[PDB]
This record gives C-alpha cells, structure tokens and sequence, in this order.
C-alpha cells in the first residue's frame, strides 16, 4: 500500500536458499540470494486471501554485496558473431521440449503455437530458452546452479540436461505404470480363460453341480415314485425358489434340507 | 480339447480335500457315511473357501 | 422411462406378488384385506428375497 | 499345426495331387479347430458383455 | 551438422580427392566435438550421481 | 500457380550467404550463392501453411 | 475427356437467371448470367458419381 502512491510501482522476487526458515528471514537479510528479479507491479486481485500479488520476469539483477543498495543491469549477452549455426541447438531445443509436453503434458500448448521458431518474432531467444527450461521440474537448486553459469554453451547445456533429467525420471514412471497395468491385463486375461474353461465344462463337469446336481437328482428321485400332486406342486414351488437363491446362503441351506 | 484344456491348467484347491479322503481312506467306510461325505465334498467344492457357510461345511466334514 | 428392460424389478414381482395378484382377481376380496395385502406385497417388495423377514412375509402372504 | 505322425504320413504318398489334397486337408483340419476356438472365445465374450449390459441397465435404473 | 559455409567451401572443391579430404575433415572434426561434448556430459553425469542414493530413495519416499 | 500452366513445371533452389536478410533478398541478387540445383516439383499439400513444398536436389550447376 | 488433351486446362464457372429449366440451357444460350468465372480444374474423383467437379472463383469476367 506504501508503493500505490508511486507513479511507477515496481516489486522484487528473488530465491531462497535451502533449510527455508521463517523467522531467519527477518532475523538476517542474508538468506536470499544475491540474484534478483526486479519487475513491475501489474494489478492486486485479493480474492480468497489478503495477499495475492502478480509477479513476473523483467530484470534479472546480481548485487555485489546484499548486504551493502546499489544495482546495475549488468545484462551479459555474449555471443559468436557468425549465425549460422548457433541456432541448431534450438532446433533440439524445440524438439526435446515437444516431446517432453506430449510425453509428460503440463501446460496449454496454444502458448507454443503461438510463439514458433520459423516466425521469426523471437527477438530475445536468451528469454525463450529461460521459458523453455521453465517447464523443467528441477528443484530451484537447479536453477540457481544454472544461474550461476556464465558463459552461454554452459547455462544451454544444462538447461538441456535438466531437460534430459525430467525426461528419464518420467519416462521411467511410465514405463513402471505400463508394466504394471499391462500385468494387470495378463492376469485378469488368464482368469478369463479359466472362466471361459469353466463355462465350458460345467456341463461336462460337476454337470451344473452349483444348481443342477440338486434338481435334477432330485428330480429323479422322484422320477420312480408316483408323486402325489400336492407334494409334487410343493417341490416344484421349493425348486423354484432354490434356483432362485444363492447355493451358499443360509436359506437356501434350509430350503435345501427340506428338499432332501 | 478338454483333456488338454485339463493338462494346461495347474491351480487347484484339491489337496486339502483329498487330505480328507486319505483319512477315510484307511477307514472302513460305510456305504451311508461314504455317500453323505461325497455329497457335502461336492458342496464344499462349489462353496468358496472364505464363506461362513463353507467354515460350518468343513467343520462338519472334520 | 423408468421401465428400460429389467423385468420383476420396480413392478409386480412375477414369482410371488404377481403370481397372487391373479390368485386375488377371481376372488370377490374384501376391501380390509384389500388394503392388507397390498401393504403386505410393498413390504415384500422393499425387501429382498433371500431375507428370513421376506420369507415370513410371503409366507403370511401365501 | 498337424501332427509329426500325419507328417509322415503325408511323406508317405506318393502321387503329387494325393499329397497336395492332404496337405489342403491337413490345413484344413486345423483351420476347424482355430475357427472352434475362435467362435468360442467371441461367444463368451459377447455372453460377458450382454450379462454385463444388464448390470449397466440395472445400475442405471438405480 | 557442420555449418552451411563448410558445405559451400566443400562444393567449392573441384577436384575428387581434395573434395573427400574435406569432407573426412569436417566429418573428424563434427565427430570430435560431439565426442568431447559427450565426454563432458558423462563427467556432469557422474558428478550428478554423486548425490547420495539416499536421495534417490527420498525421491521414491516423496 | 503461374508454374501450373507452364509445360515443364521445376523449381531452383539455391544456397544464401551469411547474415541472411529478406529485404537484402529483394533489393539485391548477389546475397544468393551462385551454384544451384535444378529439379522438377513433385507435389504441393498446403497442410495447416500456404506453402510447404517439397524440394529435392536432381541437376546441379553453377 | 476431351480437354485431358487440351495443352491448357480451364474450367469456367457461371450463374443462372430465375426460372431455373434445364431444358432451356441447352435450347437457349441467354439464360445464364452474361457474368462468368474461369477457373482451373483441381483433381477428379467421382466418388458417388461420375462428376465430381471442384471449382473455384479464380479470374471473374463480364
């Protein structure tokens, strides 16, 4: 609220380093890192809580001395004066971060859409390389190691291998996963099979035992007396609510005492 | 086909039935009981191994 | 719509209550056990079949 | 898929068309037995699928 | 993957053998920064893989 | 499409020099290299871009 | 197939006046619109029948 009066208002984002400790930071400014990301303020939205400020990336600034504040853009933007082949590496670039989104989606795509290499709107590659790396699901550890780095072949290898990283760890959780669903399939198909034999041969085997090696026995029995209608509308009645139940409950157990 | 449909498979619950068996085996049996136990082993075999009814089954058998 | 293909269910129970309910047509039935009966076959449809209570019921019914 | 024992009787014709008519019926032979087992395992599938149809029904109504 | 002007250069080239020098020249030389690349990445690699197991399995915990 | 009506339909294609600049291409010809490589147009697709046509190198000459 | 051979392939395009007949097109050349459209013959499939023209608006005319 100081900073609305301000004709310019700006906000500051920097990193912690690690063992993240609350009361350190206002205890001792020295926490934070020396690497800064000064940036302007752009609305206050305060929703749910109090606090939900917009932060960006504008400019990225190393201080001498935190603890001594004077800054400089000291923006370093070394590069080869031959360009014929240093965006090669972008071409990969692109690629590997394609296949890391289709493998493993994260974000919208329609971001990549509309920033394409061959459209040539890309004045600050330097900017699309940090965007790229981005997607990386490196610690921040990472990232400050990559910070640190200087010399451009440098920081692009190991925003690359970061890359490689996030792709070996999940490539191998989705090789894991199809494993284990595909011996999901193998074991529930060989049980299909056992089912498919048991449908066959119940009629070869056990002859309907669950239902049938009650009725039909019975039935036969019967067969060579000379049932009085009574009991015989009785029996059809009982055989008809056997079926009807379930071999293991405890009425059909009475029911089936009774037939006997 | 059934034969070997029979041969390719290799899981079964028969063991403890046939444990069963053998000690009848040694037993004069008589024609009565030895039908009654036939019976309730066919039940036992069509009843799943976990069901309370099956527990009072074996308990029976045993 | 509620009747899309199952049979026996949300209606006259074919084994028991529809197999009464043409045992009640020719009979001149009073109103009393009119309402006592059609108490009765609600009661045996809300509970299934294989319960000792359904069993009573359709005992009492019968 | 023929066995070695009608291999080798097969071997033992002597006549060109007498080998090729058995060796069609060899064939033969053991396309009824893939098409037994095919239709089979469609047959119970498409039994599971229409016993699971009605469950659909079932827990749609529900 | 070597530049557009050493493909330029090698087309300058007329006669045969100094053509295929070049070209085995380029190939050694694309070939050689690959492999020190290469080289440099197993060593950032194994530099890597000196976090701890213990990591790994935290990673797994987590 | 003014090449569709043309009896022989082909197409050129040539390599630029460094520092690579479309309004030098327009407002001078010399930023192209002078070796080319002339060949005939197999197919135009036009899948999601206006322009992605397929180009082989068949006739070389400077 | 006659203009197949024709060293120039050109499809014109025209409109119709009220009273649409198909009798008077071929009796009468004034009943279409004196406004025309040439255009150039895409691909010829016939996939329902056979003629499957696609057209476009490409050089209108008066």
């Amino acid at each position: 609220r100081r900073k609305v009066r301000l004709a310019q208002p700006y906000v500051g984002v920097f990193l912690k380093r690690d063992d993240s400790n609350e009361s350190d930071v206002v205890e001792s400014l020295d926490e934070i890192e020396h690497t800064g990301t000064f940036a302007q303020i752009h609305e206050m939205q305060d929703l749910g809580d109090k606090l939900r400020m917009i932060v960006m990336g504008h400019r990225r600034v190393h201080i001498s001395r935190q603890l001594e504040m004077v800054e400089v853009e000291n923006v370093v933007h070394e590069d080869f004066q031959v360009t014929e082949e240093v965006k090669a590496l972008t071409a990969e670039i692109v690629k590997t971060i394609r296949d890391i989104i289709a493998l493993n989606p994260l974000y919208r795509e329609s971001v990549l859409q509309m920033m394409q290499a061959g459209q040539r709107v890309v004045d600050n590659p330097i900017y699309l390389s940090d965007m790229g790396a981005a997607l990386t699901g490196a610690e921040s550890h990472e990232l400050q190691d990559v910070l640190e780095e200087t010399n451009i072949p440098k920081r692009l290898y190991k925003a690359l291998s970061l890359l490689k990283k996030e792709f070996e760890l999940s490539k191998l959780q989705q090789r894991l996963g199809r494993e284990v669903e595909e011996k999901i399939k193998q074991t529930h198909r060989k049980y299909l099979l056992q089912e498919q034999l048991k449908i066959i041969k119940k009629e070869l085997g056990l002859e309907k035992d669950d239902k049938d090696a009650i009725e039909e026995k019975f039935r036969e029995r019967l067969k060579e007396l000379v049932v009085p209608k009574h009991v015989m509308d009785v029996v059809d009645e009982e055989l008809s609510k056997l079926g009807l139940l379930d071999n293991h409950s405890s009425e059909f157990n009475v029911t089936r005492n009774y037939l006997d």
